[PDB]
């Protein structure tokens, strides 16, 4: 025989392989300098507000089990690039 089905939420099979391309490089753990105590964990998340550069991220945030510090996946990845950067003398 044959017959059709409806479908739910929470079943992002294929969508969730995107991502990952987009942090193929993306460490699981990084270290930033504001919470420098401890190396978040780049965690899924949908929207959130990231305490460094004052901006939402998406489908990304270093997350922390620990003190539950949000951060970007650039922003953590990097270390200053606010003004000044890597420079000796
Ligand atoms: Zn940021
Ligand atoms: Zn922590």
């Amino acid at each position: 025989g044959s017959s059709g089905s409806s479908g739910t939420e929470e079943r992002l099979k294929e969508i969730e392989a995107k991502y990952d391309e987009i942090a193929k490089d993306w460490p699981k753990k990084v270290k930033h300098v504001l919470h420098e105590e401890h190396e978040l964990e780049l965690t899924r998340v949908q929207v959130y507000t990231c305490d460094k550069c004052e901006e939402e991220g998406t489908i990304w945030s270093y997350h922390c089990d620990e003190c539950d510090f949000d951060l970007h996946a650039k922003c953590a990845l990097n270390e200053d690039t606010k003004e000044s950067g890597p420079s000796s003398g």
